[PDB]
C-alpha cells in the first residue's frame, strides 16, 4: 500500500472493574475498548495491557464511567475511545 507505513496499530483491551467492592454489582456485561497507538508491540499483550473502570466512588445506578486504559510502555495512547461507558452499578443490598 504505502512505502512508510503509518505504524499505528490498534490496541483492543478488555474492560475491568478495579477497586470494585462487592456491595457495587455490575450487572453490566464489560465490553472492550480499541485504542489507536503510536507505538508497535510484537512482544507486549493485549490481556497485559488492560482497561479498567475505578469504582473507588461507587456511585449505585446507570452511572457513566471512564475508561482507564493502564499506560503503555514505550507506545504512545491517541485514541481511547470509547472514552466513557454507561456501567449500572446495582446494589448487592437491597431491601425486598
Amino acid at each position: 500500500s504505502s512505502q512508510t507505513l503509518d505504524r499505528d496499530p490498534t490496541l483492543t483491551l478488555s474492560l475491568i472493574a478495579k477497586n470494585t467492592p462487592a456491595n457495587s454489582m455490575i450487572m453490566t456485561k464489560l465490553p472492550s475498548v480499541r485504542v489507536k497507538t503510536e507505538g508497535y508491540n510484537p512482544s507486549i499483550n493485549v490481556n497485559e495491557l488492560f482497561a479498567y473502570v475505578d469504582l473507588s466512588g461507587s456511585e449505585p445506578g446507570e452511572h457513566d464511567y471512564e475508561v482507564k486504559v493502564e499506560p503503555i510502555p514505550n507506545i504512545k495512547i491517541v485514541e481511547i475511545s470509547p472514552r466513557v461507558v454507561t456501567l449500572q452499578l446495582e446494589h448487592h443490598h437491597h431491601h425486598h
